[PDB]
């Protein structure tokens, strides 16, 4: 019975999804972004400007101090702090408390987000990626090992709340076939697209481009990421489908945002994306299809509550395909840990126009997925 964590997340793309949590006894209740993008548990631990409340730990008899520092550095942000462990919970998850490893936030630099409501970062992969080495077993671990929660979790972000369940899948969630994914590695949910398609013209691409680095599935990025190669050729293509309309080249960089009489985005000349990923059987993939509406980020004007604004979602990267929350919005995203597999279906809060539908779709015949993987 999962229906009392659906709906238990908070937050939008743009400053990230959070789940409350109790650290502590007596029980901290702090907000927790969820992060499939590393595998640390850090919380806020002394004061900074955009920490409405941070982790006491001078006020919990649980906690215990390990004698050992930390520090995380992302693509953006990082943070530095004191290793320890301590009690904790999830009042909207399932109904059991764990001794999980904490890092005590002390110092931090452009990590925080000003009005974001969160006041920690919940790392969810796996303990390879974690600071300051593997042996510091991240919480989804810990939970796992000291509960009987199942092996595995699914997100459902919503964009313009959301659900994180813990232990399993709900079925109310999602609509239509959940398809699987293998986990090339357990690191990153790192996984291997095969194809990529825009408004269904392939990008005809050597796939290894598509994985150049890595592909991985990251709830705690906003954009979808792209190696060079590939967002100049996505970019390229995507200017080509709206060319009827003007542009800065500031906003292709995401720095400048576009505006349009609410209710008169042109949505029909931008292009949906196809994105084909490595299936279960041989020879055998799927597709999950982007809408504009994902990848054109929903900006609020404070100048005038008129026009409706944009930022554009997609972004250059230099490590690698990122699937960031933009991308998982409108899916539903399955986790499966145990399997070692990420599922996605149709979100039952998913982004629909009325001409053009996120969907995911299968099956579909690809020939050497395995040489798509970089080496
Ligand atoms: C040590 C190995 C593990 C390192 N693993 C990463 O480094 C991954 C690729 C990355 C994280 O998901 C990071 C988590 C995060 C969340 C909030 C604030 C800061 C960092 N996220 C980003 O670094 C990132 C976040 C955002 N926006 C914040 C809202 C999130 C929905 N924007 C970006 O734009 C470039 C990058």
């Amino acid at each position: 019975s999962f229906v009392e964590m659906v709906d238990n997340l908070r937050g939008k793309s743009g400053q990230g999804y959070y789940v409350e949590m109790t650290v502590g006894s007596p029980p901290q209740t702090l907000n927790i972004l969820v992060d499939t993008g590393s595998s640390n548990f850090a919380v806020g631990a002394a004061p900074h400007p955009f920490l409405h409340r941070y982790y006491q730990r001078q006020l919990s008899s649980t906690y215990r101090d390990l004698r050992k520092g930390v520090y995380v550095p992302y693509t953006q942000g990082k943070w530095e702090g004191e290793l320890g462990t301590d009690l904790v919970s999830i009042p909207h998850g399932p109904n059991v408390t764990v001794r999980a490893n904490i890092a005590a936030i002390t110092e931090s630099d452009k990590f925080f987000i000003n009005g974001s409501n969160w006041e920690g970062i919940l790392g969810l992969a796996y303990a390879e990626i974690a600071r300051p080495d593997d042996s510091l077993e991240p919480f989804f671990d810990s939970l796992v090992k000291q509960t009987h929660v199942p092996n595995l979790f699914s997100l459902q972000l919503c964009g313009a709340g959301g659900s994180m369940i813990i232990g399993g899948i709900d079925h109310s969630l999602y609509t239509g076939s959940l398809w699987y994914t293998p986990i090339r590695r357990e690191w990153y949910y790192e996984v291997i697209i095969v194809r990529v398609e825009i408004n269904g013209q392939d990008l005809k691409m050597d796939c290894k481009e598509y994985n150049y680095d890595k592909s991985i599935v990251d709830s705690g990025t906003t954009n979808l990421r792209l190696p060079k190669k590939v967002f100049e050729a996505a970019v390229k293509s995507i200017k080509a489908a709206s060319s009827t309309e003007k542009f800065p080249d500031g906003f292709w960089l995401g720095e400048q945002l576009v505006c349009w009489q609410a209710g008169t985005t042109p949505w029909n000349i931008f292009p949906v994306i196809s994105l084909y990923l490595m299936g279960e059987v041989t020879n055998q993939s799927f597709r999950i299809t982007i809408l504009p509406q994902q990848y054109l980020r929903p900006v609020e004007d404070v100048a005038t509550s008129q026009d409706d604004c944009y930022k554009f979602a997609i972004s250059q990267s230099s490590t690698g395909t990122v699937m960031g929350a933009v991308i998982m919005e409108g899916f539903y995203v399955v986790f499966d840990r145990a399997r070692k597999r990420i599922g996605f279906a149709v979100s039952a809060c998913h982004v629909h126009d009325e001409f053009r539908t996120a969907a995911v779709e299968g099956p579909f015949v690809t020939l050497d997925m395995e040489d798509c993987g970089y080496n």
